[PDB]
């Protein structure tokens, strides 16, 4: 009679990393891609002979600077006049231009310099989170949800939604990411009355607070706060810049202008920085990092804390500014709920716990998958289509 229907998926298409899940058997799946990982980096590569997108594409990055793209999400929907995009492009190394007040990326492509729209380089990404799904499911599939930012307007919306067209996905809804983070909580799903939740999400280059009201499971964003210079990749730098200093007291040499040993350490780091999350110390072991030296050394979790102190209590001033946003006090929140892997630093959890006076923190759904993970429930939510009986 009926035969029986594809799942649908729902997509998390991030500035730097993009996650899948698909909601089946009454559970969430987060869909690992061919090399294992459960997060994809929204990056894409060209060269004379390929198109490379995610781990391959950011694997490359160090000698095909000019040719590999990342951050499309900051330039969709946007003009190419626009203050934020002009500041943008000082930081990055591939080039962008401008086609009638839009920003195109401009690459060296299979013997050709090609330009692409934003909503191009993203369709891409979405194409791999397709693949990815199919992989897994061992079908084709069609439908899915794509979350953006709550701030995103009715511009950037309509671009991520044709980015979706271009590969070849049906848009059943773009949803925003604090809703499919509470979505993956079931947060919505609490009954009668009215419920706070504030959302923090601490990206790799970006930090957002949303506080979100819920009342039979409809869904107001009611302030939106956060700082564009507040991240993981901050963090990050303040290893680098620790690390630089140690071996020049060391060594009695400065690395700082030999991009591929700063490129080995600023990599180390990074991975040390994750261990520390987990653990109280972490070793940093390079080979001939510069000068036939090898820099075997090691990092505290203390020291590390120290190094990035001002940051960490940085988080609170958009919590505050959107509780005065709100109208609400720290009291009238009911949930707090984590997104982004820099919110698995324990002491970023120790002072937000702090601030709203010991309170739990929904951290259980990994960070870096809630969004997704709320996006696959309510994909699955959508595509339902029960006749009622008599
Ligand atoms: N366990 C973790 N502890 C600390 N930081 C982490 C962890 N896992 C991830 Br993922 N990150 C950072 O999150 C950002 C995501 O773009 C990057 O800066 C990652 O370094
Ligand atoms: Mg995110």
């Amino acid at each position: 009679g009926s035969m029986a229907k594809a799942a649908a998926i729902g997509i998390d298409l991030g500035t730097t990393y993009s996650c899948v899940g698909v909601f089946q058997h009454g559970k969430v799946e987060i869909i690992a891609n061919d090399q294992g990982n459960r997060t994809t980096p929204s990056y894409v590569a060209f060269t004379d002979t390929e198109r490379l997108i995610g781990d391959a594409a950011k694997n490359q990055v160090a000698l095909n600077p000019q040719n590999t793209v990342f951050d499309a999400k900051r330039l969709i929907g946007r003009k190419f006049g626009d203050p934020v995009v002009q500041s943008d492009m000082k930081h990055w190394p591939f080039q962008v231009i401008n086609d009638g007040d839009k920003p195109k990326v401009q690459v060296s492509y299979k013997g050709e310099t090609k330009a692409f729209y934003p909503e191009e380089i993203s369709s891409m990404v979405l194409t791999k989170m397709k693949e990815i799904a199919e992989a897994y499911l061992g079908y084709p599939v069609t439908n899915a949800v794509i979350t953006v930012p709550a701030y995103f307007n009715d511009s950037q919306r309509q671009a991520t939604k044709d980015a979706g067209v271009i590969a070849g996905l049906n848009v059943l809804r773009i949803i925003n990411e604090p809703t499919a983070a509470a979505i993956a909580y079931g947060l919505d799903r609490t009954g009668k009355g009215e419920r706070n939740v504030l959302i923090f999400d601490l990206g790799g280059g970006t930090f957002d607070v949303s506080i979100l009201t819920i009342d039979d499971g409809i869904f107001e964003v009611k302030a939106t706060a956060g700082d564009t210079h507040l991240g993981g990749e901050d963090f990050d730098n303040r290893l680098v810049n620790h690390f630089v200093e140690e071996f020049k007291r060391k060594h009695k040499k400065d690395i700082s202008q030999n991009k591929r040993a700063v490129r080995r350490l600023r990599t180390a780091c990074e991975r040390a920085k994750r261990t520390l999350s987990s653990s109280t110390q972490a070793s940093l072991e390079i080979d001939s990092l510069f000068e036939g030296i090898d820099f075997y050394t090691s990092i505290t979790r203390a020291r590390f804390e120290e190094l990035c102190s001002d940051l960490f209590r940085s988080t609170l001033e958009p919590v505050e500014k959107a509780l005065r946003d709100a109208k609400l006090d720290k009291a009238q929140i009911h949930d707090l709920v984590l997104v982004g892997g820099s919110t698995r630093i324990p002491k970023v959890q120790k002072l937000l716990q702090d601030f709203f006076n010991g309170r739990d923190l929904n951290k259980s759904i990994n960070p870096d998958e809630a969004v997704a993970y709320g996006a696959a429930v309510q994909a699955a939510i959508l595509i339902k289509s029960t006749r009622a009986a008599a």
